[PDB]
């Protein structure tokens, strides 16, 4: 197979990179950054968010392996000791396919992939927006922004908004809150609001046209925006498995001790 | 088609109920409440729960209509007014299904179904648990209690307890914390969790083994407990729909106005 | 000085408190437990608790002090191997004082002291009270329960509700909520509530009358209630201090790390 | 007395400045916006904010008042069909003071005073700083920013970021987060905390030292910044008082109804 490695830059992760590199020049494997069919990224779930950006074209065309020099993440959960049987096993596994967020913003039209998350915050002002779900108006949200998260991002920014974790097999999105002002005057669900495919929820202006929106790492200030549309994406990204290690016992490690 | 309507039991409920069985009376409608079709509650969500528990043993048989006499309902959501209408319709429409909750409790075994929850608190005492997801030991619990929700039950306990709001249409369960201690000592995930079907969630006593159970309504003590398991149930149940009224717009104005 | 001292009753309590009473026989120190000046306890904050309320009545003629054999406490937050040093030191220092809360229940009428929080929660059935803050009409709450907490128990039980962490110079009480509904129909502040001195909040039954109260470790179900009254007492612990052990230091320990 | 009036701008606001005016001219009373001991603000807290900034380098020599055009706001408390009443009573009333939160930001040294609350944000990118809590490290703060907040600041952006109310009698400051991150790695109190008179809280810059840093409705990017320090000011701000407003009677309009 054709395949390449990403490297967050550091000592460790570039040497441990050329490692991979020899070892799989003693099979039949061909080293090419432009069409892979294996993308391995080392570094953490930064790195790895990086390599799938830099490959989001060729999704269903890639399956993706996370190896972390650091700490445990929830995308580079391989430890760099299990480099070489990496390199051994990938030299013919399963796969296990994630959901994907697809972001909408119009003016023309940009569309794009979220991998943990899309976000919405004001442009150095107050952010109220009016919240429509499948064409119902559903709520005006007063607050400094809101988090649509897929559900493997939700152990991401999600987590600390007070949203759920939820396992990544639910084709589904989470929607929370950013400190949502709530008096007399103004009212918002409070709650997280997990939406399942097809539902599209519909973030539109109300005073100000100007908004920081953010795709992952990407974060981009856009102008006379009149509308961002959220729903789950019809891609997948796809991991390559070569053994059991449950979400749920990802979580723990991560957060538990 | 065999029927049978249950009421709150106040004034409005009963004379509401009268009214739809003289005019249920007026077409090939055969009331009988031990092995009805269709069953009508008549009152509120509390009314609806009733309706539902006391023919939990044929929900594949039944299709279930709720009518508020009171405030909107999640499952009493048709308006007294539109009872007559609600009559002639039924005469022949569309069904919808909901997730279910199955607890089960060890000492023998006892399950049961739950609509809305299923919770866990301590009898006069610490409530400490072990959780245990899909046999993996995920976090030592120390607090009031834990719960349980369906999708269409986090409106309801769920949602004060910080939990986020489902579509019913997502089969999956979702479990939160309530007042749980977290210092050096003990630790806990603190998110809500939402689990897909299959993944069995078991709570395990460390040191007492009497808990205050709950299933919607009902609340026991069950002593000598040796195990909880949670887990989204096979089976579901099933509304009968007469228009649209999206879950969404349900959870507006119950929330919004 | 009169002296006393309490037990968590484990072999290492045990042990440790006759080797103080044998250190402090060196000394002119009597031990008596019915009229002690300085009461010193031996376990965690829970043996401190039952310290502190086995002497309420003399309060402010005694100093108290809290040794933890197990982990760091807030109020048992001296280490054993100190034990020797402390009772040099005490044959003779400065006093630190903290706030209490008063509780009143009405029915004739008891009065209680809480050194942590006092709770009241309903007696298997929906718990609604009206809260009424110096007599002016505040919300009507329905929920789990309410929790007003002194500025040294807002780490324990308070802390879990989502309350603030409050310094014990600070002369105050803090509501918090136990899962309050919140929909059109019923409103709460949500928000956790910090009242000064004199101010008086009094939780009045709206159709339920028996409330399971507690103060502190005690727990009892009181009938007929038509009152309970909050408000930040007159009286102050005492507390013997030998070197500087800061609040915020005795917070960083406990949660940080 | 000497007295000015500002307006929200708005036709309502300066037709009732006007009114005001031509009535004061009735009595003893010089309109003079260079140094007045009585202030009025016409229009909403936000006008109210900016009218207490004007003049805050007079504070001691000034007693405000607020009158709301729009809906009632916790400074602006007075109906507009109550300033002719007004008028005639200012001619001759009690003070109420409020306390004041101090900033300092050192690079030189610049000092604030703010009536609602300071935050810290970081300048497109991740926000990390130590938290300093009277010389002693306290946590290292990992999310989207910090709030510290006035007491009767704390029913404003504090209330969002959950925070607890407090009374404005309570000389107090409040610190609450901005989504932190909490995992195996880095550790935060979560917390709300609550810190009396003489407290110093520090916010130190790990890596960055370019943050956003507001205090009211200012906003402004500070650079090469190397300290951040809170504490409850010695200036309080004076308001005058014509009739019994309780601020708990002004949270419940504001809220609950
Ligand atoms: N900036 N920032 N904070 C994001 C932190 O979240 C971690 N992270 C990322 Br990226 N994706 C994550 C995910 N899906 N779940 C949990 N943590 C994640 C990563 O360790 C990073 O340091
Ligand atoms: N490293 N990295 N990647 C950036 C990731 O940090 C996460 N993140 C951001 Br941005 N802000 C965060 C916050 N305040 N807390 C936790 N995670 C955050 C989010 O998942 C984003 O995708
Ligand atoms: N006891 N109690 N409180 C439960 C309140 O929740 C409402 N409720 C019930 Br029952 N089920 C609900 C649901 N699934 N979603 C929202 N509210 C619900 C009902 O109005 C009841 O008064
Ligand atoms: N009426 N009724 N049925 C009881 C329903 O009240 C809901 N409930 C309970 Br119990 N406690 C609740 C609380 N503290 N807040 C909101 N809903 C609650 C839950 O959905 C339960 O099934
Ligand atoms: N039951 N229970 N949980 C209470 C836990 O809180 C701890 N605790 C107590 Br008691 N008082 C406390 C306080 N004022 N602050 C923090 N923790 C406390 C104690 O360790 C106990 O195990
Ligand atoms: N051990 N002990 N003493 C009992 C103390 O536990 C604390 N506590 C209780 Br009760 N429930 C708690 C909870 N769910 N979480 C934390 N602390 C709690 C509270 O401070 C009480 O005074
Ligand atoms: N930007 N923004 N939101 C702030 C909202 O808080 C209100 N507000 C202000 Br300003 N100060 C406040 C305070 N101390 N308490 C409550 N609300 C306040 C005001 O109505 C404004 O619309
Ligand atoms: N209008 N006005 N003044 C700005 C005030 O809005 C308040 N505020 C800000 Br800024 N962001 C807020 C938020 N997300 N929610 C509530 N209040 C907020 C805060 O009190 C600030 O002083």
């Amino acid at each position: 197979m054709k395949y390449m490695i990403t490297s967050k830059g550091d000592e460790k992760s570039d040497l441990l990179r050329l490692n991979m590199i020899a070892g799989f020049g003693e099979y039949d494997m061909e080293y090419d950054d432009v069409e892979p069919e294996i993308v391995i990224s080392i570094g953490g779930d930064g790195t790895f968010l990086s390599a799938f950006h830099q490959y989001e074209e060729r999704l269903d065309e890639i399956a993706f392996i996370g190896i972390h020099t650091g700490h445990l993440g929830f995308y580079a959960d391989w430890r760099p000791a299990e480099a070489d049987k990496l390199v051994k096993l990938l030299a013919k596994y399963q796969k296990v396919s994630y959901p994907l967020l697809k972001t909408t913003v119009k003016y023309k039209e940009a569309t794009y992939l979220a991998l943990n998350e899309s976000t919405v915050k004001s442009s150095g002002g107050p952010f109220v927006v009016d919240v429509v779900i499948n064409d119902i108006h559903f709520e005006r949200f007063r607050g400094d922004g809101l988090c649509m998260s897929t559900p493997s991002g939700t152990t991401a920014y999600n987590k600390s908004l007070g949203g759920a974790l939820m396992h990544p097999s639910i084709e589904a999105m989470q929607l929370t809150e950013m400190a949502s002002i709530n008096n007399r005057v103004y009212r918002t669900i409070g709650s997280p609001l997990v939406f399942p495919k097809h539902h599209v929820v519909s973030l539109q202006p109300v005073n100000d046209k100007d908004f920081q929106i953010s795709v992952d790492h990407l974060s981009i200030l856009h102008r006379d925006v009149q509308e961002i549309r959220y729903e789950v994406s019809a891609k997948k990204i796809h991991f390559a498995r070569f053994r059991s290690f449950p979400f749920w016992r990802r979580v723990h490690d991560s957060f538990i001790e």
